[PDB]
């Protein structure tokens, strides 16, 4: 908060103190947060503290009081092992990490309290490198944060009321909202870069509720974009021509319990898109798709080797200094022609039992996927890779999850950018044969984008929570934009109020008032890859050709709606873009 305290700062201070005393009702909520914190891997917070000390001491030793304010949390968690037992209940794995890390932290506590070294990091990097041998994240039970496993409610401690309820509309009548009464022994770890956990908590009426717990990321961006989706299907179901089609985005609840601790509602009876495709295939198909040098797995890497000589990241940089246009299309169609041409069709006749009903599962799938690919562009979300789309195996509809790059941020700070606006690849148009992606995945996009260009004020007005309070993900990269970037046509001294967020709201207001979707994809590429080695080839690929693409025969602004979605779909499916992208996005399937 950090009040100013000139005239009314005192009454604001005592008012916040009044509420801080009025809430929290003793000791169930704060140690709920705490004992949920104390089960994650200590390596993630270890590298987090390493990042925040390398970024704030190793560059300039003038930042007064910030190191002495940030070593308090490093002293608390992974410090002296009775401090976790004082602040909360001590776990069963910090008593094996602090039991090992005593010699290494003796010199830390005795001289790295006020170190002022700023030049060497390998003395710590070798210990975090060797520490990943006796790091076992599976605690194999629920005793690994032993307050929830010994919860055992006994009296009116002002119940907790399992979070992620109170969805806005309606006088709530809170006697129905479920209350926590236990946890299960079997916990699971996920499959991501830092592997968040998945818990099986129980309601007060013997109902399982699973949740996804992640303990290092500030989940306020996700809360604001699910807030945006609530505005989005509040403006959809008011519109006339979209309500007959009954168009709605399907959301899900995410609560930021505190900074570096949030909960995600895990959804049930759903399966990811890659698992659906990879299990519709036959047993003679999958092994030859996986383990062939002519399979599109290894053929792309051999193309990376034979195109520019490099064998790793940066080959995509030297590929823009490699092939020409009419090499990539011909080397790409033979990559597209190695997977079977129908997999969603086999997956929709494998489960629909009737020719009346195959027709009506397919229209629902295609209309829902059209809706999320047009609403994933206004607020411009990138990284639409294969495990981000989640189909619902009881009604046939896709749900979109895992939002990392919210506004135009996939094509700015990533090494090799992503230039498509969404994911409309080959299988999504082979589903609709003998037609193609012009009948049903077109008028849905026109109706949705016409509703969003009806009243252009609502989403930009909701976007101002980002400018009234910047999050942690919009200040760790704001420094990178400050040290290298653009935006010198605007001022810098009013930072984070009209420099950064008025830029993002300016971009979304441009593409909501009518902008060429090749212009934005190179403006956001100029503002993050100016003075690049291969920058003219980026702005040459993502601009058109004027002989083969309609996105080069149209002006930049004042553009119309049907024309805008037309050049959008032209930018979406084009083998020039999809021939040279990131190898984990899998643009061929």
């Amino acid at each position: 908060y950090s009040f100013k305290d000139t005239s009314t700062g005192h009454k604001n201070k005592e008012f916040v103190a009044r509420i801080k005393s009025k809430l929290d009702q003793g000791g169930v909520i704060q140690d709920f947060i705490n004992a949920l914190d104390q089960l994650s891997n200590p390596e993630l917070l270890f590298k987090d503290w390493s990042n925040d000390v390398r970024a704030e001491l190793a560059k300039t030793p003038v930042n007064k009081k910030n190191i002495e304010k940030m070593y308090e949390r490093m002293y608390a968690a992974l410090g002296d092992p009775k401090a976790p037992g004082l602040g909360a209940f001590r776990r069963k794995f910090i008593q094996t990490f602090g039991k090992e890390f005593d010699k290494h932290f003796g010199k830390g506590g005795s001289k790295l309290l006020r170190m002022k070294l700023s030049d060497f990091n390998d003395i710590t990097n070798m210990l975090l490198l060797k520490m990943n041998k006796d790091s076992k994240p599976p605690g194999n039970l629920k005793e690994c944060s032993p307050w929830m496993s010994d919860f055992k409610v006994e009296f009116l401690r002002n119940e907790l009321e399992i979070p992620g309820q109170y969805d806005g509309r309606g006088k709530p009548l809170p006697e129905y909202h479920v209350r926590i009464a236990g946890f299960d022994e079997r916990v699971t770890v996920m499959a991501s870069l830092r592997r968040p956990k998945r818990i099986i908590i129980r309601g007060h009426d013997e109902r399982e509720h699973p949740f996804l717990v992640k303990g290092g990321e500030d989940l306020r961006q996700d809360q604001r974009v699910e807030q945006l989706f609530q505005v989005m299907n509040g403006i959809l179901a008011q519109d006339s021509a979209c309500s007959q089609r009954a168009l709605q985005l399907r959301t899900y609840s995410v609560v930021p319990m505190t900074s570096r601790l949030g909960l995600i509602e895990w959804l049930e009876n759903t399966v990811t898109l890659k698992d659906l495709l990879l299990n519709t295939m036959s047993q003679e198909e999958k092994a030859a798709y996986l383990s062939d040098p002519r399979a599109p797995p290894c053929e792309y890497k051999d193309w990376l080797t034979k195109m520019s000589g490099k064998h790793d990241v940066g080959a995509y940089m030297l590929m823009y200094k490699g092939a020409n246009r009419t090499e990539t299309v011909t080397s790409f169609r033979k990559r597209e022609s190695k997977v079977p041409a129908d997999l969603l069709k086999r997956a929709f006749v494998r489960m629909s039992t009737s020719p009346e009903a195959f027709l009506a599962l397919r229209s629902h799938f295609a209309s829902s996927h059209a809706l999320i690919c047009i609403s994933h562009w206004i607020l411009g979300i990138g990284d639409r890779h294969l495990n981000n789309f989640m189909v619902a195996m009881e009604t046939g509809g896709v749900i979109g999850i895992d939002f990392g790059h919210a506004f135009g941020s996939a094509t700015q700070f990533l090494p090799v950018p992503e230039l498509m606006p969404f994911r409309l690849t080959r299988q999504f148009i082979n589903l609709m044969l003998p037609m193609k992606e012009t009948g049903l995945m077109y008028s849905i996009m026109v109706h949705a984008l016409r509703a969003f260009r009806s009243d252009p004020g609502l989403l930009t007005n909701t976007m101002d929570v980002f400018v009234k309070e910047p999050s942690f993900d919009w200040k760790n990269f704001e420094q990178k934009m400050l040290k290298k970037g653009g935006s010198w046509i605007q001022e810098i001294n009013v930072a984070e109020k009209n420099w950064y967020p008025r830029q993002k709201i300016c971009y979304a207001k441009r593409k909501l008032a009518g902008a060429n979707p090749a212009v934005i994809t190179c403006d956001e590429l100029l503002l993050g890859h100016e003075k690049a080695p291969a920058f003219r080839d980026y702005v040459a690929v993502a601009r058109g050709s004027k002989d083969h693409n309609i996105r080069a025969q149209e002006p930049e602004s004042g553009l119309s709606e049907e024309t805008q979605v037309k050049c959008l779909m032209d930018q979406a499916t084009d083998p020039n873009i999809l021939g040279r992208t990131w190898e984990g996005w899998e643009p061929w399937m």
